[PDB]
């Protein structure tokens, strides 16, 4: 993961994260990924190795320069404020956010 370290001027929008990446050329390229792919609410707290969390989440935002936060519905329908360090598995490869298991 760590894409962090290799990107600047970092953003989520909905479920997307955007950002700009260091490419080995000596320039960057600005590139996007949906996070949704990738983490799933599950009782109300954002987790890895699913999906979906956008459809029972709300108010998705960037804190700091790679945490997601977000308010998610618990199975009992009731709201909580959630986060997850997107550095764990997001990566920069040569410019490009990529998933990295
Ligand atoms: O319904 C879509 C939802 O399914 C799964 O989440 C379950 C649970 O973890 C949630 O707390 C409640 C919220 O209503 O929904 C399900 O019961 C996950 O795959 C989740 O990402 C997805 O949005």
């Amino acid at each position: 993961g760590n894409f962090s370290q290799a990107c600047y001027n970092s953003a989520i929008q909905g479920s997307v994260l955007t950002s700009t990446c260091i490419r080995t050329n000596g320039g960057y390229n600005t590139s996007s990924i949906d996070l949704n792919s990738v983490i799933e609410n599950v009782d109300g707290s954002l987790k890895w190795q699913g999906s979906n969390f956008i459809e029972t989440c709300r108010n998705t935002q960037l804190a700091g320069s790679s945490e997601l936060a977000a308010e998610c519905k618990t199975r009992a329908q009731q709201f909580v404020s959630t986060k997850i360090n997107l550095d764990d598995h997001i990566a920069a490869i040569d410019g490009t956010l990529k998933y990295e298991l």
